[PDB]
């Protein structure tokens, strides 16, 4: 049997450009939300989203190699590198086969998509760029990061709206598992927060519309909940099997113990009330971990901060958890970082995993006023101190009613 | 050990809308290339592509339900209401758990994307439907097909350009396998003959330009090949464990036995001369089933009728077959059927799979003057009638060097 063991962290997000300060800032409650400036957003019902800020790749990505690639490749690269660096592998001929990698993206690269078909709007088929299918398509994170570091085990992507993340992180550990791979990378990135991106969103009326407090507007659970805020990033995870960690002294962060999927079979974009897809995830998780509700300590919820969203997954945490349900703790740090939808589940494991590493759990801010049935513990205003948790399970629901969730273990 | 068999067939494609029309237009080396008149090719360097005709889906999905979905899709459902009617199978409560889903698209929804951003162009944000997020993200097929048969296993999407196809059913059988399933539906859709998929590989000059004779076109192996031909299309397959499979009296049309992955780490869109890493996928698949390669009578080639993609391939089948280079059976049906992209590794895994059944091996059309070093049996012109055939190889390679292959057996 083999056991999956995270030994390297690396990650970009809206509170921080690595790991460390990403965590000291939901750790201290801040906020990542900001108004949207590289567009016009006169005519938008949302001005204000999750962006990364002083964003620098120069040294790792050359300005002629930046050009061939959108910006959620560019932050998918970056954040592997720091994966890779923390990991502190050494790639060698013997070792480059067994190596792989399971990056995805909910959309990828809207940004040159818009771009090249503006130019093509404009002035015909001559005039799109030749790199158009290579700079945009989900897998390139991937591709990219398998060259460069000569990686020549498995390759996948998988793309699964918002459970992506999650998705990416769970079959790579099969993978390993399976014997396919020894080390792969894995996570996603994502970077939507384009005229086309957030229009699109804005037209189905998901997004949050509190372009007066940008920072307020994201709030899980609050009963003035009016939509998810769009949030950009990448969180990159270095999976790999035990002993082989072992032999090489490797900075064991935690153990990948129980991964669950599910589907919903509901509507295309909605949940159902009762939140049983979301139910049978965690359940089947749990199942693949061997554990009982009552030994999780922390879950990092979906929680988006959209009225029927939020009920939903608190319910099944009322089926799952049960009499357990009051002694759980659940929060949702979205509320300070957004949505980063085909990422959202990688950076949210790395919450998960340093929570056991700290046993301090990020809270869910601007939760003023839980609505009528939420008797949870949602973490509410301030980081929760906690003793001896040994577990943590990760939540990512997505369109399509696609469901995942990923166990993780204190060594 | 979970032995996964194949009960279940359905396609839609450039020959044929249905699976066994398609199957006898190969065998009758019957092309499928036609000039594109959907749009105005004028500007165009390629004119003609690889179109599904006269599709018709009222029956099966609405006209206020067409609305919400990209015909890439639109595709992917028609052909997966034709697998799960082939399978037979009834979902009940005590089943829909178990039952899940693992299809992907290259790029997906390429069409509707085209024309949400022309709508924001011209009417600013207010112009964008509200289906636009949902009717064009890749793992929306597998969305609306879970829904509709009611499905609560898995739901998995995977997208790796070309490879994306061999990927699904890759992991779907992997799935079943591990205990997460009994029953997968697993292929890919696609549907990028559209302005800027079309402009956007012209761009890169990946394209065959061969205008003046669009049927001889695809090439694959010949010396004046100039490019691949863009196809649309969509194949399903539906995985099943054998004993759930055998209780139930199912029409097992073959078994998974291998599945093998690997990466080249080379350039972006470019193979190695070599084919290193297609060879490292074959020789990864055949380990997995635990045979030789001289059990192997026909290998589904990628073939896309590229300069260097042909020649790679063959060298990676010469080192992997060695001796047994000439005894074994190489064709290309991209050279009828033309690259499906997403979906070229879902059909393929069905023409490898019909192939065992009918022990007739379909030509590769075109191939006039083989260029200098080829010395395998391509089959030529013709479909070759077999004896004794009990596995079949089938390859997908794809951008960011992402390979993989599947092994079939006869049952
Ligand atoms: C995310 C969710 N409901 O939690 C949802 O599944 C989703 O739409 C992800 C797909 C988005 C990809 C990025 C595209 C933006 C236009
Ligand atoms: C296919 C190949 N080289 O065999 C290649 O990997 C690829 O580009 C697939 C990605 C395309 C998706 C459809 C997009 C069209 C614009």
């Amino acid at each position: 049997k083999r056991r999956v063991v995270v030994t390297g962290l690396g990650m970009l997000s809206p509170v921080g450009n690595t790991v460390e300060s990403t965590w000291k800032a939901l750790l201290a409650g801040q906020s990542g939300i900001s108004l949207i400036d590289h567009f016009d957003t006169s005519a938008y019902a949302t001005k204000f989203a999750g962006l990364v800020k002083d964003f620098n790749c120069e040294d790792i990505i050359s300005r002629k190699e930046q050009r061939k690639m959108d910006a959620f490749i560019q932050y998918g690269i970056v954040a592997g590198v720091q994966a890779m660096q923390d990991s502190g592998l050494e790639i060698t001929e013997e070792n480059a086969t067994r190596i792989g990698a399971a990056i995805g993206s909910g959309i990828g690269g809207l940004g040159l998509i818009e771009e090249n078909h503006t130019s093509l709007m404009n002035g015909g088929p001559r005039k799109i760029s030749p790199f158009f299918v290579p700079s945009t398509i989900v897998n390139m994170v991937a591709g990219h990061l398998t060259i460069m570091y000569g990686l020549r085990g498995p390759s996948i992507s998988i793309a699964t709206a918002c459970t992506s993340g999650v998705h990416n992180i769970g079959h790579a550990a099969r993978i390993i598992a399976y014997g396919d791979a020894d080390v792969m990378v894995a996570g996603g990135a994502e970077k939507a927060s384009t005229p086309l991106g957030v229009g699109g969103f804005g037209a189905a009326r998901a997004l949050s519309t509190r372009n007066d407090n940008p920072q307020a507007a994201s709030r899980p659970w609050d009963k003035e909940r009016d939509g998810f805020v769009l949030g950009d990033g990448a969180g990159m995870l270095v999976l790999e099997e035990y002993e082989h960690a072992k032999k090489r002294g490797a900075k064991i962060y935690a153990e990948l113990v129980g991964f669950g999927m599910s589907s919903d079979a509901y509507h295309m974009t909605s949940p159902p009330e009762n939140g049983a897809g979301a139910a049978l995830a965690m359940a089947n998780a749990l199942r693949d971990a061997g554990i009982e509700a009552s030994q999780i300590g922390y879950v990092n919820a979906h929680g988006t901060s959209t009225p029927a969203g939020d009920k939903a997954e608190a319910q099944a945490v009322k089926t799952i958890f049960g009499e357990a349900a009051s002694r759980v703790l659940v929060s949702s740090t979205k509320s300070m970082t957004g949505h980063l939808l085909g990422a959202a589940g990688a950076v949210e494991s790395i919450y998960s995993i340093l929570a056991l590493r700290d046993q301090a759990v990020p809270p869910t801010i601007n939760l003023d006023n839980p609505d009528e049935g939420c008797d949870l513990d949602f973490v509410p205003h301030e980081a929760r101190q906690v003793s001896g948790m040994e577990y943590t399970l990760c939540n990512s629901f997505g369109f399509g009613g696609t469901n995942g969730s990923l166990i993780f273990k204190k060594i």
